[PDB]
């Protein structure tokens, strides 16, 4: 960790890298926005929410390609990069990945994801829901 | 064209695994190299270079000796959301202490950024042949 608050910095960019396993165990990226929630008692997990953007669609139909549900672990990436190398940070979550289609954790991801995103008042937010459950963060500056 | 998008933008995010298989994560600056040459892959370059480190034996240089599948994403956000793409490359890593590769990739990365003009580069290099190519544009 570096002499910044890792976890604020993070939580206040607007975009990470996620990454997760293939099938064959490599690796695979995209980038996503999202929030944090900042645990409520101390020990406790922070937790990162991403909603996924769904078009309307049959129940059991549509198919997605890379997985979380088979291996859940993921690490999520936030850098802030410049042209002025002195002025590098980045901030690394690492945990595992559940998604949800129902339930508390799509309510507290799209609430969440709306209180940080003004975009959000002209696109909708009707698709699963990505927890992270964050067990170790990692951090470094310039 | 996402291959010249992704070769363009100053800042990559590089995906090796852990020796236990989970994910590591760490951003780096980088050059591509396509050669002219009918069915050669892409080639990106990224250093071990002088941005504060304790040490130059990085996690990611043992994870791409132990496993040298990678990915690589380079994202391109805006608060305009119509204005975002990205572009990843998923290929095969390996890390050079000595020998060409290691001047091919001080080369191209300081014909890249200025700002390596007058730096001393002389950790390992990575070199990265990109298998596939997917992108996506708003
Ligand atoms: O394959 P796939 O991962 O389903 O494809 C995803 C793409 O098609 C595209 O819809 C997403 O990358 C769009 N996208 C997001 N799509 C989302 O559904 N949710 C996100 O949070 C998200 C963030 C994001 C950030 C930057 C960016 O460039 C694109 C982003
Ligand atoms: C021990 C070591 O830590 P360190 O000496 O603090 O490493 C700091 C380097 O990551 C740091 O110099 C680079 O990120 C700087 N840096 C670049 N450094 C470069 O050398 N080349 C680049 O192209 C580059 C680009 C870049 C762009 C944006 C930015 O924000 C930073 C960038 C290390 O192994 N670092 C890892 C990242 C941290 C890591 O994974 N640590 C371990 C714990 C340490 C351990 O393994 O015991 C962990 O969290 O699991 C690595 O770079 O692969
Ligand atoms: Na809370």
């Amino acid at each position: 960790m570096a002499e910044f608050d890792a976890v604020t910095a993070f939580a206040d960019a607007p975009a990470a890298v996620l990454s997760t396993l293939n099938a064959d165990g490599a690796p695979h990226l995209v980038p996503v926005v999202f929030a944090v929630h900042v645990p409520h008692v101390e020990g406790q997990p922070a937790r990162i929410y991403t909603a996924v953007d769904a078009k309307r669609k049959t129940t059991r139909n549509l198919r997605r390609l890379a997985n979380i549900d088979r291996d859940s672990r993921v690490s999520l990436l936030v850098d802030h990069y410049s042209d002025d190398w002195t002025q590098l940070w980045w901030v690394r979550a690492d945990g595992v990945a559940t998604t949800h289609h129902s339930g508390d954790e799509v309510a507290t991801g799209y609430a969440l994801l709306r209180a940080k995103y003004h975009q959000y008042e002209r696109v909708s937010l009707d698709g699963p829901v990505i927890s992270v459950e964050v067990s170790r963060w990692a951090s470094w500056q310039a």
